[PDB]
């Protein structure tokens, strides 16, 4: 039924200055009673898109209610135009989401295993989480890109309002082979057999980045590692991010 | 050093509806590495007087400076016009404050020793420090009620904006011999051989509560119950308390 809606400010010592942070906190009756120990819940990592912060999945969707339906913690943290790179001429924001990861795993009662940790994500967020899927792999058993960028080229020479491309990968003038390919970032994965988190890959039929997905998946399936995508009427705004992660949220809980 | 300003929204069980919490969270190294143990911080349970709320201890005071040089955790909870009572027409704002203390206690880092935990308020707040201290002394080690009130029936028949008296102790004609009297409950506490948690009492000597402060010292210097009390220039408002509780902060932390 119910939970907490926590908004979080702090000095981090990654990427130097204070910075918001929002978490969804479900409640349980552990927390209640002083007498007996926590039960530590699981915990979504949840990554915005370019243009978000970490005010607009609360503002946008209703996924407190969702989570609250399946005691799931959520982290919403924000990184600005950065996706979620160690950026050149910028902030280290690849290293801001695990001292996010460490911080709230440290502070809140939330689980501390594999099996019950898990990152989403859209757009440049859902960019965002298969970089964290294909590199942090033993912190997240399951992974949810919703409207990923997987060819990351389309996500740098994208013109967007007051973007800056150079600001993230520096005198750079392609991602293909680097730390911001997803592609190499894959293919170093099954190179040196490491864990790939469960893979649900959601897109919806009408977006732009929907043949970006038909490209990565059918590319995961070359290279025999599991995943599952589902389709469907939607577009790139948050009516589609709200009912996707809805059943995003239902998927990772239940096993 | 630096911490965290942590604003909650959850619904309370005891109040039966959704409420504001305002909680500092000092930093401490352990939060960022999680291949060390957690060292829960010290806990400072802060209660703003009539007409405030869960906001203005930080808006009109530095707590979270003064808060974070000592490494110490404030919790600011929202009692509305109760008197920290358990209403007759209203809300059971004296049982959501044990609530509050245990549900912080639960999901942040916080110690839960006796020595760890401290108690302070103003005006009504102070109403309120002086009632948990004198019957909830197992929970706090020291308590500090600032600029207070101590004769119960100056809050009651006080004319404040929108204040009904009658919501809190109803068709009760005088507040004497009752759990609403601090005087009363310091008896009890003496009679019961309950401990008293250190008592650190201020106000400002052109408070209209100053004479109604003398009259709760000198009683306690009667029944033979120890206590410092601090006075000096000062009035009823927040340039006062910003500097009584960056004081009180300074006592309650040191040996
Ligand atoms: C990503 O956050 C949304 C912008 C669209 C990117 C298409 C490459
Ligand atoms: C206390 O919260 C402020 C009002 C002054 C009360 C004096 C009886």
């Amino acid at each position: 039924g119910p939970g907490a809606y926590i908004s979080l400010n702090y000095h981090s010592p990654t990427i130097g200055m204070h910075q918001n942070l929002t978490v969804i906190l479900p409640e349980d009756q552990s927390f209640f009673n002083s007498d007996t120990t926590v039960k530590p819940l699981k915990t979504l990592m949840l990554l915005h898109g370019l243009s978000s912060d970490e005010t607009t999945y609360m503002r946008y969707t209703s996924i407190e209610r969702y989570a609250n339906e399946h005691k799931l913690a959520v982290i919403m943290p924000n990184v600005d135009h950065s996706a979620y790179a160690n950026m050149a001429y910028g902030h280290s924001y690849y290293d801001y989401i695990l001292e996010v990861y460490d911080y709230v795993h440290q502070i809140f009662p939330l689980s501390k295993k594999r099996d019950d940790n898990f990152i989403a994500g859209h757009s440049m967020g859902g960019y965002g989480t298969i970089k964290f899927a294909l590199t942090q792999g033993d912190k997240f058993a399951k992974a949810v890109p919703l409207s990923a960028v997987f060819e990351a080229q389309n996500l740098m020479d994208l013109e967007w309002n007051d973007f800056s491309k150079e600001a993230i990968i520096g005198n750079l003038s392609s991602v293909k082979g680097t730390e911001h390919d997803p592609y190499y970032l894959l293919d170093k994965a099954v190179a040196e057999d490491k864990q790939i988190p469960k893979l649900l890959i959601m897109c919806g039929k009408q977006d732009f980045l929907y043949q970006d997905n038909l490209d990565f998946i059918d590319y995961l399936s070359r290279i025999n590692v599991p995943y599952q995508f589902e389709d469907g009427p939607g577009d790139h705004d948050y009516a589609y991010w709200d009912q996707a992660i809805k059943r995003a949220i239902t998927w990772m809980v239940n096993d």
